[PDB]
């Protein structure tokens, strides 16, 4: 058995009581349905594609073409000569349908803390921030900074950028001043949007102090305009900071939608990859939300009246496809969920899931595996509506899937293992809600549109057939494919598209079993998924050496019972220091000041010399003869 994962894997169909518990129908009739429709999504994707965006997305002028452009070339444009906008399509067409439908349920830091918002009064936040920004001088095509944590105002900020047709960059609430900085210098945002403070499980986010940090070496940003989340007195620069509250009080509660063309540019998320800086990934508008509202139909079984509940943060793409855009194209309901899984208690998301009637539900293997940990009696919970489970970041393993599937589905709900990445946009490989059967440790089969294969890792030819191993590459384009990074379109060919040549490298690993489901490896490349970040060791290297004591740094992935993935750090030292103990404290806080608090290794080794470096005997492992005795210590 070469994909020796699926070795006696038997495929689980999905439970019985999902289709008499329905509230609705189906989206498809079934795995014949499924199979015809993906045939015509790779046979004609020009036929498929059209019907799919005319279902799903309204244009305010319909397109002329399906796509144009090939993987090689780096040309791809979907819906080309076509025009609509994001807000109007999250928003407006559901406000004008149904102005009081729940739009978003905010669920709080403290728990009864909450509201609900309809779409109507979505229109309003969305359209007078829009009046602030454009009245501050942001016009169509530049960039916004937004540093917000899980709160309404976040999508209020994503939407409105939207709506005049700026750039949104979300950057992380976790990131530090630094790790700001260097993404509104790279994105040339002008604009940036923040809390005064975060509060996150309890614990207070200095968001302003972080900011006014970073703008210090931003000169180019000439307003920052601040939520009052807290109320706690801030620094405030005169002249510069402006108010939320102030500000949209000023303005009308409509404001018309800028029309876009399909492959205007809607966001950039920055990302983090195998060598070099983060790079800003560069969604556009058209193709992108075809296949957030695609893949949340038909992934997520997602109906109007359907209560969707994301656990990422919008700082990440799983926030950005699935919290706001998906579900809002949709015209369902969003839950934006500031806490933890962990506060006030364990119960937390079970707390949420109940009191708000949550039919879909979203989350990490990171946060399974925590809760798992913390014993099967803080779920007791009916939950009557939840009956999809996703997963995303890893593959949800055995343990896990039966934990996940039994004490929190109650046998009820149906696990679809989705697998993506930032630049795919929305799901890719992962089974349909309510349709593909499924098995444990398994992402299933592609989605509409995604044409997989299994390429020879050093000869780069692809292997036919079942039961094969390596590197996973797609063969044609999709809707949703990141188009650019920002600035540098060379790295972008280099980095997913000259690989090789005709495909789309996902940097992963890959193996197609008997019955041709897919098994997600992981990252062959120095990129180590901890906690559900992706984080690169390039980078984290890169922060150890501005340590005034460090010479040569060495950033390895080894795994982890709880977080999937930990970074261990080796670090060369320059001239010797009779500190060893506090030197290791000075640099694990070199990491969080460098990247922030989350991409900080667990240890941080001190060696004479390192073994190019030979980081896969340091993987392994977790002067060859000496770091033995080193790590045995
Ligand atoms: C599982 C999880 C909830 C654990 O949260 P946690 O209790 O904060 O534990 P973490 O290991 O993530 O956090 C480590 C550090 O990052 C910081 N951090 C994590 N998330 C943060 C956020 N949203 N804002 C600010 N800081 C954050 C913590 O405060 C902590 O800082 P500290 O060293 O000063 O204590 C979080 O890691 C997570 O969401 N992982 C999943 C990512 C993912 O794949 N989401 C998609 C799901 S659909
Ligand atoms: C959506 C977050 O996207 P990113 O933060 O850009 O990380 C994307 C990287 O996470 C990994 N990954 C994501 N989903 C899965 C999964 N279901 N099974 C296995 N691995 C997965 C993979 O290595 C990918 O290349």
């Amino acid at each position: 058995p070469v994909v020796v994962e699926a070795h006696q894997v038997d495929t689980f169909d999905v439970p019985g009581v999902f289709y008499e518990n329905h509230p609705h129908e189906p989206h498809l009739s079934g795995m014949n349905e499924y199979n015809q429709l993906y045939q015509q999504s790779i046979n004609d994707p020009d036929t498929f594609w059209a019907r799919m965006a005319r279902d799903l997305i309204t244009f305010e002028k319909d397109f002329d073409k399906t796509h144009i452009g090939t993987l090689e070339g780096g040309d791809n444009a979907w819906f080309v000569g076509g025009r609509l906008n994001a807000s109007f399509n999250c928003v407006d067409r559901h406000a004008m349908r149904d102005p009081n439908k729940v739009a978003i349920i905010y669920e709080a830091d403290e728990p009864g803390h909450g509201r609900s918002i309809t779409y109507a009064e979505l229109l309003k936040e969305v359209s007078r921030l829009a009046w602030v920004m454009k009245s501050q001088g942001v016009r169509k095509g530049d960039t916004v900074a937004i540093y917000l944590p899980m709160i309404p105002e976040a999508i209020f900020a994503l939407l409105a950028c939207a709506r005049i047709g700026a750039i949104h960059s979300v950057v992380f609430a976790g990131f530090s001043s630094d790790s700001l900085r260097d993404r509104t210098l790279d994105a040339r945002s002008k604009f940036i949007i923040t809390t005064d403070e975060g509060k996150r499980g309890g614990k207070v986010i200095g968001t302003k102090k972080i900011v006014d940090e970073a703008l210090k070496q931003c000169p180019d940003v000439t307003n920052c305009l601040v939520f009052k989340r807290t109320g706690a007195d801030v620094p405030w620069t005169k002249g510069r900071d402006l108010w939320w509250h102030e500000e949209v009080d000023k303005y009308p509660n409509y404001l018309p939608a800028e029309s876009m063309d399909s492959e205007d540019p809607l966001f950039l998320l920055y990302t983090s990859g195998s060598t070099g800086k983060p790079k800003g990934v560069m969604h556009t508008t058209a193709g992108y939300l075809v296949g957030a509202a695609a893949t949340g139909k038909y992934v997520f079984d997602i109906h109007p009246a359907d209560r969707f509940f994301c656990g990422g943060d919008v700082g990440w793409i799983t926030g950005h496809t699935y919290v706001v855009y998906a579900p809002l194209l949709l015209g369902c309901t969003t839950v934006v969920f500031e806490s933890t899984p962990a506060y006030p208690n364990f119960s937390r998301y079970w707390d949420v899931i109940e009191k708000h009637k949550v039919t879909q539900f979203y989350v990490a293997p990171t946060a399974l595996r925590l809760l798992k940990r913390a014993g099967d009696h803080h779920i007791n919970h009916e939950m009557k509506d939840l009956r999809i489970l996703g997963s995303v970041g890893e593959p949800i393993a055995a343990e896990v899937w039966k934990w996940y599937h039994e004490v929190v589905g109650k046998r009820q709900a149906h696990i679809v293992d989705t697998y993506w990445q930032t630049e795919t946009g929305s799901h890719v490989i992962t089974p349909l809600g309510g349709i593909t059967p499924t098995k444990p440790g398994s992402a299933s089969l592609p989605f509409f549109g995604i044409d997989p294969v299994i390429l020879d890792p050093v000869t780069g030819a692809e292997i036919p057939g079942n039961d094969v191993e390596g590197i996973l590459a797609f063969r044609k384009p999709w809707p949703s494919m990141a188009r650019t990074v920002w600035g540098d379109h060379k790295r972008y060919m280099d980095t997913y598209l000259n690989v090789y040549k005709g495909f789309y490298f996902t940097g992963d690993g890959a193996g197609r079993d008997h019955e041709g489901y897919y098994w997600i490896r992981g990252r062959v490349d120095d990129v180590v998924n901890v906690s559900g970040h992706r984080l690169s060791t390039a980078e984290i290297e890169a922060a150890l050496i501005e340590h005034h004591c460090v010479a040569e740094a060495a950033v390895v992935g080894v795994p982890d019972p709880l977080t999937g993935q930990a970074v261990h750090a080796f670090v060369a030292l320059k001239s010797g220091n009779d500190n060893r103990e506090q030197l290791q404290k000075e640099l694990i806080m070199q990491v969080r000041k460098s990247i922030g608090p989350f991409a900080a290794p667990k240890v941080v080794f001190v060696i004479d010399d390192l073994p190019k470096i030979m980081r896969r005997i340091l993987r392994k492992i977790l002067i060859i003869d000496t770091f033995h005795e080193w790590k045995k210590a």
